[PDB]
């Protein structure tokens, strides 16, 4: 496509969450920069608002797929990049297991020559004393992978997928994530066939910042599926 | 300690390995940059003798914990730093969750002002089709606990964990790491409180690198102990 011709160099990004999880007003703000060409993101976010009401890792997901590898051989199945510059909405609704749903709402686009992902995040029906308002999960992250399909009636796609949060007690909590892009402008894009993105991250800190933090390495890149998205047990 | 004092700034590193797994040999010689203010590795891999005839994932192991950073109030447990610069031996057994197991004895020293790791390696009862010869893991790692205690006879340490490999058939495949830990001076050495690393990592690839390789990032915190090494479940 035309759009990915914008991410064959190094591009800086911007983000900005507005959230609001049972009443727990916050707001992060996030800048760094993509290399689609390997795959690779480098972010550093500041919870505005003070202390952030959650944890870092359940903000992850919500916080630019656009800067995916797609290797040559599956350029064509690029949907993100092909929206661009115009950009696409990203929409969510992430189940975690045994408490609380989020649900948000992104647009992902150029504003000049930054990309920009700008949120709006409502968490609802969270346990006071759970894993996600009683801040038990460790400040870590797993691999993922990311399933895409063609959802034609929307000229966009439709991803699925489980994340995989380690809890403080040795426990996993699942967050199952139900997530569709459509296109913000009438320019052609490109409807994938179903593939996945295999995704990697770590989240880390710099010791010296006082201020509540994630400093956030993603590694990214699509892949023929072999298996589904849940784990198998044999 | 004094060994500390030379990982306060960025350190060069070089890896050596030999490894024989049921009989097939290979190398791979590594190098890269530790910063353990941050905790932070990067290292690139290439496999010396052709096609390596295992997965990468299961070398990840093998292939510095003395670039962990240790926040000040842990300072006294780092084992690792202390044993710096005489080194020290990280000796090894890895279960495969049915399948073979891996043997390692390693070198880890400063030669010159470089950070190196010598290991040799050696495999068997793997089985000629599973997941480790017949090559079936995705290329990928997840966040795991590296569990630390003192092992007072040997003047050292002894270290278990669990890894989670993922499977091109979905499943998980458990990796049970046995390691210990001596210095190789007779200088003082931080004989450690039992606590955990945090150790996450990402798998990457050099899209115009025709060898055989891995990109490693690596990022360790220490950390006090809040659960178990083995999954809780509920």
């Amino acid at each position: 496509s035309k759009g990915a011709e914008l991410f064959t160099g190094i591009v800086p990004i911007l983000i900005e969450l507005n959230g609001d999880v049972n009443g727990h007003k916050f707001s992060v703000s996030g800048e760094g920069e993509g290399d689609a060409t390997y795959g690779k993101l480098t972010l550093k976010f500041i919870c505005t608002t003070g202390k952030l009401p959650v944890p870092w890792p359940t903000l992850v997901t919500t916080l630019v797929q656009c800067f995916s590898r797609y290797p040559d051989h599956m350029k064509q199945h690029d949907f993100f990049k092909s929206a661009m510059p115009e950009g696409y909405i990203q929409e969510r609704t992430i189940f975690f297991e045994d408490d609380g749903n989020y649900k948000s709402r992104a647009e992902v686009k150029f504003e000049g020559d930054t990309l920009v992902n700008r949120i709006e995040l409502t968490g609802t029906d969270f346990k006071e004393d759970g894993n996600i308002l009683g801040n038990k999960m460790e400040y870590n992250y797993n691999a993922h992978n990311v399933y895409i399909m063609t959802d034609k009636a929307k000229n966009g796609i439709k991803v699925n997928f489980k994340i995989r949060h380690n809890i403080e007690d040795g426990s996993v909590q699942l967050a199952d994530h139900y997530q569709q892009n459509t296109p913000i402008g009438d320019g052609p894009v490109l409807l994938p066939d179903n593939h996945y993105l295999s995704t990697q991250s770590a989240l880390s800190k710099d010791p010296n910042e006082k201020r509540d933090h994630m400093i956030y390495f993603g590694f990214v890149t699509a892949a023929a599926i072999t298996h589904g998205m849940d784990e198998l047990y044999k």
